[PDB]
């Protein structure tokens, strides 16, 4: 047909590739021969079987298929862009109307003086253009780990710029000997010459289909984009449900403007009633028998006290006192641990000039010196260095340390050099290598990737041995940092792995302690004086020693089972304890002298017994609301405050049975001997004159508790590290740095078992580099969850890099020694081996990979491969990422990593992804495994979880009050009371800035129990009364007040207010953000609503 080309007239110059020569358009080749057809089916494709007037000789399709090869290597990935790039110069040279698309600009003559073509120009549709760049756009090289685009399109980004490249004339570089334009755009009114157009593939082509990490569209879309996480608008989600409620609640009030229970109550009353008798009772056997039961304490105390002393007293370390060890995260850590060993121990050093730049050649200097020591001749007591702990790759290779120091091998560079050969390692790390042989990553080494403008560098030194030995190495490094002398300016902050422990189990606040209980030795002694001003120092002692024998004998008691109590939260039990135990013993002495008043016929031991009978029920539904609260407390899963929970729950039961029985005796005697003579208001008036107020009152804090409800969706969530450690110690400086000069994230590793990788049905599921393999597979999907989620650091498959070992074109990779299956030796470097898999044997599309008992032939010499000659080898990377018995590959780990991570609200959200991510597989056995993903199972389940702690409470306050008050109106009120104290303490929560973690969950717990405590007594004498007051509500309420309110604000209140004081000046913040502030706005806030707001609700019930 017309032909612009054809033939070859000889070279352009002197050992120049030979041109071909230009022909007339009108020119008409003659027909193919029989060979010209059996290589253009073959070089170029069966297409071209029908093609007869052809414009190619045998010669130009041998060197067409010569030159086809150079290139097919670098894109023969994809067998789209291969097909494309074939055609198009197939076609250009070969197409029967080559000429129609074809003009010569320019003809230039050869050395046989015979014309030749410099210049030509062609026409072609953008949209092929477009397609073929698509197609060909992110092709990857495996070695040069960047787009395939640089080597073959030197990095264009266009298309228009992409064919440039391709017509270049750079004959000396390989390049196209003649200059070839390309036009984008033809207005051929004149239709002379036709636009090229043919077929084009894309990688989603089922025929030509293509992997995912080939080309985009080949990748799994389906990510349904998970929504409803966050909250709606300028407002959370529950607010603006509470807001419109009000709103439509008040278009209600707006219209308003406008307009059986006996037989239960004598089956109470019989029940109640034999309370009474068993109590009295009590009280006439304990006071009867004074020194009976008196020595029996004193005895059994010290049988106690003999336990704790030496039989059992231990402490905890974080993973036993912050995970439980039924969880689902630590079934897996031991799985994990026991197959694929232990994490690496981590020791990290932070260099830190606050201002300014850290690299200089004094710092330089001045470091290389400090380094040199601590991994070279530490040798810690036992004469062990880190050169018998550090972490080695292989069996003979020098362990690793993560420190810029690597990249001149620990050589100090020279005065002048230093500068700019730091910047080449860095930019290029492949060319600076460290002594264990692998690139260090420049954020893995500093703050930012300027280097030169760095404010601190990294080191990271690894332990691989966990015996006690490695314990008693990192004792003498924390000692050896603690007193280096770095220079003016620097800082240092390091973290060994035994820091933590040793800092928790460090705080000492038991001084404290003895001076709340100094404090509270001296109010209660004022607050137990007689109305005569004479003061009754016994029994306040009594108070305080018989609380004491309580908690020794729940820590005597309760050490026999094998309990064991932290000593962060051994020392908060006195306090709590104390504040509660006391509360009893004024309600019974105050109630005494009272009944000594008025009615003195009979005598102390008859006075006594009738003071215990009369607020026994009041006592004893304090005991039982002071369990059901601490027992519910105890479903908290974290061993340190389950533990806190169930010690707590006993010494109350013994604190009460310690002082119904034993106070009472204690307090007759004392009375008794000392026989006193029968004895013979502002502030007041004003409060009692605002009760009246009954309206005002119950709007006002009506309006506070709908407000407060608005704002609970406002808590965070976690508990920050600082807090835990002691201050002034060199942990608050670390945990300050990881947060701002660290750019690396916790190595998530995806473990997969049970599978058997050796049926190619398997083996499709792990894919990631390869056409034929499913598109849901494990790499794609990682793949894919990287700009959205937190892991975004690549996978390192070991399943893809077997497979590449195998390639035929890696030929020193597999070498086999011919004519038997052993492996050539490595001193073999002869024709004495070939490779594994011959040329044909080894497809892109999984047609020759090894199957069934193959797999394990082959892959028990890729995991002994010396990695020397090529990359490619896996002994040293992935010889632990794997458990096989030479018949299976049960196990296997694939190795990830997050982003930095920079907060508490990051390590929440980056363990949400790891269960998400891990439950997207349902045809694996996969479960992702973090170092840190333990420490944060609480928070997945602490929305439902503290609803149902908490409502379970209100639910069981009002269950016993009904029971015992016997009366469903007053303990309903008590409820409604009860959880607007929890609702408004939770708002608060939100504005002080505590957290929701396991440890403030507790203590919202308690705070029930003890918003019980301040309003139980009011509520009871409201129900019962006497005889000769008045049944009117007001009459009554007043009543209640006048007779028990005293009590309260000396009791109940006050007591807890000096406690609670005391306890906020403490080294560990802990216990002043979360024991402190939350127990003082529970007074604050209870004492409010059980004087101001109960009172005038009851007058109102
Ligand atoms: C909080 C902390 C922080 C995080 C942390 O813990 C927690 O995380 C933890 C995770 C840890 C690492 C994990 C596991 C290894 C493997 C081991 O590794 C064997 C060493 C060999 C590694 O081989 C290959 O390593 C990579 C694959 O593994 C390959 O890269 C890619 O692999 C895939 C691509 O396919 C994709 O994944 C990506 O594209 C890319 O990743 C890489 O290219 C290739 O080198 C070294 O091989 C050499 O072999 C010959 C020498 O022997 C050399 O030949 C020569 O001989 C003379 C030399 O004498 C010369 O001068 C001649 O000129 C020359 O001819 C030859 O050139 C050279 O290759 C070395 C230790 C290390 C790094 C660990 C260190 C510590 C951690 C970073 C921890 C760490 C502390
Ligand atoms: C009741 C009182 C004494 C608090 C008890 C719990 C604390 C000791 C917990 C709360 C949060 C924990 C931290 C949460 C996150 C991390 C990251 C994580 O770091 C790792 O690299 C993992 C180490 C490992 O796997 O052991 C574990 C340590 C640390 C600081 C934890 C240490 C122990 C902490 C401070
Ligand atoms: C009668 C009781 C239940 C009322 C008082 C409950 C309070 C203890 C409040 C104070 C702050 C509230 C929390 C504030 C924020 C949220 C939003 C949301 O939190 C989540 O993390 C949702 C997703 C998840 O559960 O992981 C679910 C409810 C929760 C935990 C709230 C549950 C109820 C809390 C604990
Ligand atoms: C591997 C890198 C260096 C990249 C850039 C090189 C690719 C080579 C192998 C490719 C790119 C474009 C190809 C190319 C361009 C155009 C023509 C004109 C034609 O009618 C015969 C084939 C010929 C001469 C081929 C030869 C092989 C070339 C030059
Ligand atoms: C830490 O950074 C500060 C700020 O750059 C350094 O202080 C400067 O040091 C240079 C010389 O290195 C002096 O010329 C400047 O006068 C110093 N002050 C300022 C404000 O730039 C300090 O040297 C750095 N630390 C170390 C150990 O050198
Ligand atoms: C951790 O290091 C210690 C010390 O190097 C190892 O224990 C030593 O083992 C050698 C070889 O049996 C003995 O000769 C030494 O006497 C041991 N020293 C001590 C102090 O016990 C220990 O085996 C290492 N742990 C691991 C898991 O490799
Ligand atoms: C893709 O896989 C096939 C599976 O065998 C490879 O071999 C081809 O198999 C089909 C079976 O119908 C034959 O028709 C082809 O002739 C085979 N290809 C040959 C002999 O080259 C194939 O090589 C793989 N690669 C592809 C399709 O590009
Ligand atoms: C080699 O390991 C494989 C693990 O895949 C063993 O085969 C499995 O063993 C478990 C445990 O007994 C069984 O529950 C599975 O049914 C076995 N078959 C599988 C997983 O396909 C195999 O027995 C081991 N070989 C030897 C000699 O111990």
């Amino acid at each position: 047909a017309t032909c612009a080309m054809y033939g070859n007239c000889g070279k352009k110059s002197v050992f120049g590739n030979e041109l071909p020569c230009p022909v007339p358009r009108s020119f008409e080749p003659p027909v193919l021969s029989d060979e010209t057809s059996k290589l253009l089916v073959e070089v170029c494709g069966e297409e071209w079987k029908e093609v007869r007037y052809a414009c190619c000789t045998k010669d130009q399709v041998v060197a067409l298929r010569d030159n086809l090869q150079k290139a097919q290597p670098l894109i023969s990935s994809c067998p789209a862009c291969l097909k494309n790039f074939n055609n198009l110069f197939c076609h250009f040279t070969c197409a029967a109307d080559q000429g129609r698309f074809v003009n010569i600009t320019k003809v230039e003559k050869s050395k046989e003086d015979k014309d030749i073509v410099a210049e030509l120009d062609v026409f072609m549709n953008s949209s092929w253009a477009s397609e073929f760049y698509d197609s060909c756009k992110n092709i990857k090289f495996s070695a040069t780990n960047g787009y395939a685009m640089d080597l073959i399109g030197g990095g264009a980004k266009n298309y228009s710029q992409f064919l440039k490249f391709l017509g270049d004339a750079k004959p000396m570089l390989g390049g196209s000997p003649f200059q070839i334009n390309y036009k984008y755009d033809l207005a051929n009114e004149e239709k002379e010459w036709q636009e090229f157009n043919d077929e084009v593939y894309a990688c989603d082509d089922a025929q030509y289909k293509c992997a995912c990490s080939d080309c985009q569209e080949s990748c799994p879309h389906l990510k349904p984009l998970k929504d409803g996480v966050c909250k709606v608008g300028p407002l959370p989600c529950f607010s603006l449900s509470v807001l419109i409620f009000y709103t439509i609640c008040a278009l209600f009030a707006f219209m308003w403007y406008y307009l059986v229970f006996e037989s239960f109550n004598n089956e109470t009353n019989f029940f109640n009633g034999k309370l009474a008798n068993l109590f009295t009772k009590v009280g006439q056997f304990s006071v009867e028998n004074p020194y009976k039961i008196l020595i029996t304490t004193v005895f059994s105390i010290f049988v106690f006290s003999f336990i704790i002393f030496q039989y059992a007293t231990l402490e905890t370390d974080p993973i036993n006192l912050w995970v439980s060890k039924n969880s689902e995260k630590f079934k897996e850590k031991e799985y994990f641990d026991d197959n694929f060993g232990p994490f690496y121990r981590t020791e990290q050093i932070f260099v830190v000039n606050e201002t300014g730049p850290v690299l200089s050649y004094e710092t330089l200097h001045w470091w290389f010196d400090v380094e040199n020591f601590i991994t070279e001749e530490l040798q810690s007591s036992e004469n062990i260095g880190y050169q018998d702990l550090c972490f080695r790759p292989t069996e003979d290779s020098t362990c690793v340390i993560e420190s810029f120091t690597q990249y001149f091998q620990g050589a100090l560079p020279n005065k002048d050099s230093w500068k700019r050969e730091l910047q080449e390692c860095g930019k290029f790390p492949v060319n600076c290598l460290p002594t264990f042989q692998q690139p260090l990553k420049t954020n893995l080494l500093f703050s930012d990737d300027d280097i030169l403008n760095a404010h601190a560098f990294v080191v990271t030194l690894l332990l691989t041995n966990h015996t006690q030995s490695a314990n008693r190495w990192e004792e003498r490094l924390e000692e050896y940092l603690l007193d280096l002398k770095v220079p003016e300016g620097l800082r240092i902050s390091f973290n060994t792995e035994i820091s933590l422990e040793k800092e928790l189990n460090n705080n000492n606040d038991i001084s404290t302690v003895a001076i709340s209980y100094l404090m509270m030795f001296l109010y209660a002694t004022w607050a137990l004086r007689r109305k005569d001003g004479k003061t009754r120092l016994l029994l306040g002692i009594s108070g305080l020693l018989i609380v004491l024998a309580s908690i020794v004998c729940a820590a005597g008691f309760l050490t026999l089972f094998g309990l064991k109590s932290t000593l962060i939260i051994a020392e908060v039990i006195p306090f709590l304890i104390l504040a509660i135990g006391i509360d009893n013993i004024f309600l019974i002495t105050h109630e005494y002298d009272r009944n000594c008043e008025q009615k003195p016929e009979y005598s102390i031991d008859q006075k006594i017994i009738s003071a215990i009978g009369r607020m026994s029920p009041s006592i004893l539904m304090s005991l039982l609301c002071q369990t059901g609260c601490f027992l519910i407390a105890a479903f908290v899963t974290m061993p340190a405050v389950h533990n806190f929970a169930i010690y707590s729950t006993v010494s109350v039961i013994f604190n009460g049975v310690l002082q119904l029985t034993a106070y009472v005796s204690i307090l007759s005697l004392y009375e008794k001997r000392s026989n006193y003579k029968q004895i013979t208001s502002f502030l007041k008036t004003f409060y009692f004159k605002m009760l009246t107020q009954k309206r005002l009152i119950i709007i006002i804090f009506s309006a506070w508790f709908f407000t407060s409800l608005v704002f609970l969706p406002e808590i965070q969530f976690g508990l920050d590290q600082t807090l835990a450690v002691p201050q002034d110690s060199y942990l608050v400086d670390y945990f300050k740095d990881v947060y701002s000069f660290l750019n690396v994230g916790p190595p998530v590793y995806m473990v997969v078992k049970n599978l058997d990788l050796t049926k190619r049905q398997n083996q499709q599921k792990i894919c990631g580099k390869f056409t034929t393999c499913e598109r849901d597979s494990l790499a794609n999907v990682l793949e894919q969850e990287r700009h959205r989620s937190t892991i975004t650091e690549p996978l390192a498959n070991w399943l893809d890099d077997y497979f590449m070992f195998l390639n035929p074109q890696n030929d020193q990779c597999c070498r086999l020694k011919k004519g038997t299956d052993e492996v050539c030796p490595p001193s073999f470097p002869s024709r004495r081996c070939e490779t594994c898999f011959q040329q044909g044997s080894w497809n892109y599309n999984m047609s020759g990979f090894p199957e069934g008992k193959d797999f394990m032939e082959y892959l028990s010499i890729w995991i002994n491969a010396p990695s020397d000659p090529c990359p490619l080898g896996g002994r040293a990377p992935y010889s632990t990422a794997l458990v096989y018995n030479e018949t299976s590959v049960s196990a296997s780990v694939f190795r990830t990593a997050h982003h930095p991570l920079r907060s508490q609200k990051d390590f929440i959200q980056a363990y949400s992804d790891g269960v998400r991510i891990s439950s997207s597989f349902p045809e694996l056995d996969m479960f992702a495994y973090s170092p840190f993903y333990i420490f944060f199972v609480q928070y997945q389940t602490l929305g439902p979880l503290t609803l149902k702690l908490i409502g379970s409470a209100i639910i069981l306050i009002f269950f016993i009050s009904s029971v015992f008050l016997q009366n469903i109106r007053s303990s309903f009120l008590l409820a409604l009371v009860v959880t607007m104290i929890i609702v408004d303490i939770g708002a608060l929560m939100a504005l002080l800035g505590i957290s929701l973690n396991a440890v403030s969950l507790v203590n919202l717990i308690i705070c029930v129990g003890l918003g019980v405590e301040f309003c139980v007594h009011i509520v009871r004498s409201f129900t019962v009364v006497p005889s000769e007051t008045k049944k009117d509500a007001n009459s009554r309420v007043l009543y209640s007040l006048n007779t028990i309110g005293e009590s309260v604000i000396k009791g109940i209140t006050l007591t807890k207010f000096i406690g609670v004081c005391v306890l906020a000046f403490a080294q560990s913040k802990i216990f002043d953000v979360f024991y402190f502030r939350m127990w003082f706005t529970l007074i604050i806030v209870a004492a409010l609503h059980a004087l101001l707001f109960l009172p005038a609700l009851l007058s109102l019930f």
